[PDB]
């Protein structure tokens, strides 16, 4: 992670403010807006100043400002700039200067409503902010909570990526990248959701665009963002290898490799046959960009053994791409098993190899990693296999089996479980089925589900939490202080034990707008069945302190002593501490909602909801139900309706939390829409 301050720049919306306040949010960083940073030094505000003094005075105030920040502040902050720096040559340089010597100067681009006069400061200017910076992200309008989460989950990526604090994990296992073919996104963008079910990236082909300029590549990379986080892969495949860029415009195709590390893609691909200078001078400004090396025999005639995929192999080793991607033309099945020994003797560095064409399909379904996958409502000149025909067969040539998983507890009869995971495996045209059980003994299930040749996995809810995990030979973190085992898989040696109640609160949290990781502190009511994964999951979001509100005491004391003291658990005895909890911008209701809030919680309670309008963190603050029903308890309507609270109901950490059990089950990505109206269905 990088610890170099961020400058903002852009043209100002009514809340690029909120933006760079929620990055500090993310960052642990300080937000320093330099418009009211000029204005207090001062003592008068921007436009007072400006028809008092003349535009050349404010601009050489502004500059001067800016040399102060940008060197007494370089470090813990997110400078936001006035929309206007850029106005003044003395500022541009300094923004050039600051990304010269290794910082990051962020343009956020917004769409301001897409008075003329904005339209018109956006042309005088666009060339001034992306010469002054080296980062570009769209700050794209969204309609729908879909689509936000969509954009912040991209974001965080994003901001990870391109500060050096987490590049993209190469997928271990199998994986799959759904390959967008479309020139213009916009005219599938109502089923972006359902083209991206199954795959673990998107790979753009920038070459099949309608439009291959700067502006119309990034805001198809701005519709992407807006429906799904999955990481991009950045194509642009020329006409020697089967795409239709031109292989003799060379500066046009570095410009727009160029581009794709600017906006923060995933990975890049490289064509290894690229011009040498081409391909050395993206690798060495890629930063936190991967690399694809990526060579096609598009003739097809030869062979897996020929010396020129050795060359080729070695060639994408020798310039330390990231993944190697090797693509043949299958003639024969025996070209897709000739394949299977070349994979097996080229293990330095992740190989994405597969062959072209009907008799290439075994290829296909044995490949690894990323395997090219498309979709009914995309252009599949190349004939890739859906999401459903890849699992289809490969269940059909052994690489899965029929497992069975289970959600086991008493009662179970009214368990959602089932139909959440059924219709992901339906989605997913997998060969599994999820059931019910009752049980209060941890030992009869063990005989009728667990100890049998196609058990799968475990669901586990009340009231045998505790008691599965005698089972568990590997435990997770969260289990093990949580103290409850809610999902067990098989693996080798035994069984894993993992907690996902906890994931399920943060992400109902990170799905309503707040950032994964905050500075700002927590706050749990009650002692429900959550309130331990509520503790475990504030933490983990980076609650400098969690405070606790409960009627009895006795149940919060010894709460603080089961959990490490660096959580920081505070006990709110009084309604004057209440209202001098600082920093409550999240909370857990975990307190019966049958009944209306009355006595000293509902006291301490109003105090902390009155405090929360006023903290600049950059998301508003937002309340998690636990309960299941009713959909609207009391202290939702409460913090909603008189404080204004964000207010999440018990069914979203369902989803979440089972969402999360999916992938633990099946090592695939559910599909969030469709496993979200299951368990919602009635
Ligand atoms: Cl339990
Ligand atoms: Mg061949």
């Amino acid at each position: 992670s990088s610890d170099k301050s961020i400058i903002v720049i852009g043209m100002r919306g009514t809340g690029k403010s909120t933006l760079s306040e929620w990055l500090a949010s993310f960052l642990g960083f300080k937000m320093l807006d330099m418009d009211k940073y000029l204005e207090e030094k001062l003592g008068t505000g921007i436009k007072s100043l400006i028809k008092a003094k003349g535009w050349e005075y404010f601009r050489q105030e502004e500059a001067i400002v800016a040399k102060e920040c940008f060197t007494k502040f370089s470090k813990g902050y997110v400078l936001s700039t006035g929309g206007g720096i850029v106005e003044g040559e003395d500022a541009r340089q300094q923004l050039k200067s600051y990304a010269d010597n290794g910082g990051i100067v962020l343009h956020l681009h917004r769409d301001l409503d897409e008075s003329s006069e904005v339209q018109e400061v956006w042309l005088r200017r666009e060339k001034w902010y992306h010469e002054c910076s080296n980062y570009h992200f769209y700050s794209s309008h969204c309609s729908t909570e879909d689509e936000f989460n969509h954009l912040r989950r991209s974001f965080v990526n994003y901001i990870k990526l391109i500060t050096g604090a987490e590049r993209p994990v190469v997928p271990v296992g199998r994986s799959a990248a759904v390959v967008l073919t479309s020139p213009d996104l916009n005219e599938v963008v109502r089923d972006l959701e359902s083209i991206t079910i199954g795959a673990d990236a998107v790979e753009l082909r920038v070459d099949l665009f309608k439009d291959t300029s700067a502006e119309f590549v990034a805001a198809q990379i701005a519709v992407i963002r807006k429906h799904a986080d999955l990481p991009i892969i950045y194509t642009v495949r020329t006409m020697s290898q089967g795409g239709k860029f031109p292989d003799e415009n060379v500066d046009e195709l570095k410009s727009l490799l160029l581009l794709g590390i600017r906006l923060g893609v995933a990975y890049v691909d490289l064509q290894l046959t690229a011009p040498n200078e081409l391909i050395e001078e993206i690798s060495s400004k890629k930063g936190f960009t991967r690399v694809i090396g990526t060579y096609q025999d598009i003739n097809g005639e030869l062979k897996w053994n020929n010396v020129e995929w050795k060359n080729k192999y070695n060639q994408g080793v020798s310039m330390n791409a990231d993944i190697v991607r090797l693509v043949g033309k299958a003639n024969s099945i025996q070209d897709n098993l000739d394949l299977e020994n070349f994979k097996k003797q080229n293990t330095l560095k992740p190989l994405i190899a597969f062959n072209l064409g009907s008799q290439g399909k075994l290829s296909q379904v044995l490949n690894g990693t990323f395997t090219p996958i498309s979709h009914k409502l995309l252009p599949n000149d190349e004939g890739f296999l859906t999401i459903g025909e890849l699992n289809q067969t490969y269940f059909d040539i052994g690489g899965f089996t029929a497992k069975k998983f289970w959600v086991i507890g008493s009662p179970i009869e009214h368990s959602r479980s089932p139909n959440l995971h059924n219709a992901g495996y339906k989605a997913l045209n997998l060969p599994y089925q999820f059931g019910r059980f009752e049980a209060t003994d941890v030992d009869v299930v063990y005989d009728n589900l667990i100890n049998k040749p196609d058990f799968g996995g475990l669901a586990i809810t009340m009231p045998l939490k505790l008691d599965i995990m005698k089972f568990a030979t590997k435990l997770s973190d969260a289990a093990e202080t949580i103290g409850a085992v809610n999902t067990l898989i098989p693996i080798e040696g035994g069984y894993f034990g993992d907690n996902t109640d906890w994931v399920g609160i943060s992400n109902s949290f990170i799905r309503a707008g707040v950032p994964p990781k905050l500075s700002s502190n927590g706050l749990v009511v009650g002692t429900g069945g959550t309130s331990r994964a509520a503790i475990y999951a504030l933490h983990q979001m980076g609650c400098a302190k969690i405070y606790l509100v409960n009627r009895t005491a006795a149940k919060l004391e010894e709460l603080v002593k089961s959990f490490p003291k660096d959580y920081n658990l505070e006990i709110v005895e009084t309604e004057q501490q209440a209202d001098k909890a600082s920093k409550v911008l999240l909370v857990v209701s975990c307190i019966p909602a049958d009944k209306p809030l009355d006595g000293e919680v509902l006291k301490k309670i109003e105090r902390i909801l009155s405090n929360g309008s006023e903290q600049s963190a950059g998301f508003k603050p937002t309340l998690l139900e636990a309960s299941y029903k009713p959909r609207v308890t009391p202290i939702m309507k409460l913090a909603e309706e008189q404080y204004k609270w964000k207010v999440i109901p018990g069914v979203e950490m369902l989803v979440n939390q089972g969402d999360r059990q999916f992938k633990l089950h099946t090592g695939f990505i559910a599909p969030y829409e469709i496993i979200h109206r299951a368990l919602l269905e009635e």
